[PDB]
């Protein structure tokens, strides 16, 4: 019943940050100046819980095909789990919206059990932020805003999202199984013509997951 | 904060309701029919040890599940800490049977929604689906996008709920349910805010 | 290698040892006579529910007395996840008595000692007193502190009976045990001006869960 | 069931670290050159977990009487908890051993909530290096014992001692994560397998964490 997931590995993992950029036109300093405080905010935490943080976004078009496949192919045998957040922006113009979705996809397909070995048996954690459906056996996909639900929108500190689970992270990282703190940020976000902001996890992982030191 | 919990210290645990998609289904055999009862008879002995108040019901009545439907909705849960909603079906599905259930989950959740339901507000909105959202749901499903004694998914489930339902935090309680299955791959989605104790 | 529990998976939670210290005892009030059997009764149930195999005995058989330790002590436990002693006595205590208990629970600890008992060796043994002995893997858990006021025995038993039960019934299935008997220590302490303060001390090694 | 006790205050607290050297007559390279790793790694690991820590020894017999009472009449009231390492060697004569058990007393009565308000439903930690006996206490104290009754103790090294070494090493990687008790038990384990058997007496009456600030 308190089975973990393993985490004693040589390595805990590549932590990667993409960043959604292209298709979108015009940014407010709040989007690009709040951008790159959530980019570098996550990068904080998730070194500081082990991780290889790897950033980039879609604009090098050349680059994003040498690193996506770089990433995909390397041997993460000696590595405890994976993470990537997918990050993105408020305005969304339709053709932004649906590229996301298409990414998101291919994104994820590249690191189930068939595609990669190296990671099976082993956490594959995607903290997406929204502008779903996806799945394989030891995924969690967290989510920025569940169904139809309003969104915080890009302040220049950063979204409330973004700005709340790196919050947690710092905070209760080490300490707190996963799921455990992403339902802290559930709470803190939906707290944040007025309503509510929810984000939402799926898990399929099939055990407990720590970040315990190293 | 961290370790804070929703408050089951209400009079009543609440409603847990177990409902049956039949209609639309053709061609049962036994492994359906008396599966099916294994999985709604164990479910009731589970939840009604965890407090719970079980109603079942079947969508063959099309007169009786309207007002039965309309009964739950309407119903006050204010002395209540919770909801439980279990969506059982087949695994032949025509397309109908198949169509049919997604819009029963719809609506059936849609009735909830805080919006819909102000004495749940608050209050964990439990949703465990046999395929074929809002603040504080939670929703367990059967299988992720992929017997006469019962379904594995109901089986495990029921089987954890006996031993740990008291003890364990309830997505604590899931994720077992996860492995025991995938070795026998169920998902769960989480908007809850807090933690999910059913102590005694 | 942080959150390593002892292994409770055998075939046989363990035995739960209640000793009831009753002799060079004269006096007993109803509430005495009858809040000892409130707490050896409630304790019975918990533990029990734990998957404790439950035997009590009292002092006044001396001669039952030895046939029965001794021979939980000889005893074989490598089916047992554990072993658990709960020491309970009275109030009043005449001084043959406070200082009989003293040399009683020795020898009852002294039985465990890796030395003495090789089936217990890796296992946790708990004993629950109503002091310095040990080993490693011992759990002492003290009805009050040094010097400390002490409950008084109720007809319902005593505060810390009463209430160690309480936890256990609740959470004694989910929660490590340390972590539930600081719980243990803070409901007794706001029992209600004198505070009644409960101790534990520990030699565990790891993590002690009782899951079904 | 998963109360703490609130550290949410300005300051963590004092990390008192108290060395006996008194009537202990000569000392090898190692007594001398172990203890200060031990001081040295202590005063590390606290200050990480952000308490002042402040060091001093019986020698200075003047010395003492001011750090000593001066820190038992501070005001604690900004602070989360009150910390006290004790410290001590291996060869102790018996003059050395009794005073120790002397020191021990004294130092643990001045924070009783009946002589210091201040820390009242506020975790006393004492970590004590054996050489009168163990038990004392209040309400919320944390007794964490180098070696339980009788039982063998393995002696001071160059690097200081296991005990030590161990609860420092665990502090470090574990400090801020876990439950106190919760760390204690790992250096039972830890220590046990370098037999010497640390213990630790709790009436702590909450959970726990050091989480930073």
């Amino acid at each position: 019943p308190a089975e973990k997931y393993k985490m004693d590995h040589r390595r805990r993992g590549i932590a990667l940050i993409f960043n959604h950029e292209r298709f979108f036109w015009h940014l407010t300093l709040p989007e690009r100046r709040g951008t790159c405080a959530d980019r570098d905010n996550l990068t904080r935490r998730f070194s500081d819980l082990g991780f290889e943080v790897k950033c980039f976004n879609d604009l090098k078009a050349e680059e994003l095909l040498l690193k996506i496949h770089e990433v995909s192919t390397v041997s993460h045998a000696d590595a405890d789990c994976f993470v990537c957040v997918f990050l993105s922006h408020g305005e969304g113009n339709h053709i932004y919206a649906y590229d996301a979705k298409i990414e998101i996809q291919t994104l994820t397909g590249l690191f189930k059990g068939d595609k990669c070995h190296s990671l099976v048996g082993k956490p594959k954690i995607f903290i997406i932020q929204a502008c779903t459906l996806p799945a394989g056996a030891d995924f969690l996909m967290c989510y920025s805003v569940a169904e139809g639900y309003y969104s915080h929108r890009e302040t220049v500190n950063g979204s409330w999202y973004i700005q709340d689970l790196c919050e947690m992270l710092g905070k209760y990282g080490s300490s707190l199984e996963f799921t455990e703190l992403l339902t802290l940020v559930n709470r803190k976000v939906s707290q944040r013509i007025g309503k509510k902001q929810v984000p939402c996890f799926a898990s399929m992982l099939t055990k407990k997951l720590h970040f315990f030191p190293k």
